[PDB]
């Protein structure tokens, strides 16, 4: 049967990984909205946005007004480091904006988009859970997104359409490449030898491949898992275990 899903940030990272597994049945559609366009398919759609801004995400909502969907990822996000005492105001702000904003424009603007049985997902962390060092507008943002997960949960229930939020531990991706090169870089020591400090932060000693993440969203939104809404998944190599 023919389905239509909207990934949010699906240009990179778990997002890509998310839509490259969508689009492997060939009645499935998948809309990408993100500021870049990643690989392209004939049964991928993708709109440019830069979802800090209310307007381009109204842009969206209106060029995409007739489509019913069955499955929302949102992987809309970015970290930028620092306790509340070093991080800026209007970093702070730009965290929400996409990590949280981005979400509660485009949920609320598919009111009448959203099929009863779909299945929306979150893009959570284990920072849904707890807390690292340095990591104030985050942590934050995951926080909200968290108990956003539930209260949808508890008000689309009467729709049978699910909400939940994967909460991955570190995942090797884009974003996570940088900050640890940077980081590195600062402390003068070599990327490998950061990535291996990392590592050992988690019980199973090893960060996460985008994919092992994209295989629990896909599960997530796949009719095998119906009785599932309100959930925050950990898939953290143990961190929250810990």
């Amino acid at each position: 049967a023919m389905a239509n899903y909207l990934v949010t940030g699906g240009s990179k990272g778990i997002g890509k990984a998310v839509v490259e597994l969508l689009l492997q049945n060939k009645n499935h559609t998948v809309i990408n909205i993100d500021i870049q366009q990643s690989f392209s398919a004939e049964n991928l759609k993708f709109i440019k946005a830069d979802l800090t801004k209310q307007q381009d995400i109204t842009n969206v909502l209106d060029i995409i007004k007739n489509v019913s969907f069955d499955g929302i990822f949102l992987n809309a996000g970015i970290l930028i480091k620092g306790s509340i005492f070093d991080i800026d105001i209007e970093s702070i702000k730009k965290v929400l904006d996409l990590n949280v904003w981005s979400s509660i424009y485009f949920i609320k603007g598919l009111e009448n988009n959203l099929k009863v049985g779909a299945s929306i997902v979150f893009n959570g962390s284990d920072q849904c859970f707890i807390a690292k060092p340095n990591s104030f507008a985050y942590t934050l943002s995951k926080g909200a997104i968290a108990q956003m997960t539930k209260s949808l949960a508890l008000d689309l229930a009467k729709y049978q359409i699910r909400v939940n939020t994967v909460c991955p531990g570190t995942v090797d991706t884009d974003l996570y490449r940088n900050l640890i090169q940077k980081y590195a870089n600062n402390v003068g020591i070599s990327f490998d030898e950061a990535q291996k400090q990392e590592e050992k932060e988690f019980p199973l000693n090893r960060i996460a491949q985008p994919q092992e993440i994209a295989e629990l969203v896909i599960f997530l939104l796949s009719d095998k898992s119906k009785f599932m809404t309100g959930g925050l998944i950990p898939i953290d190599g143990g961190y929250t275990a810990q």
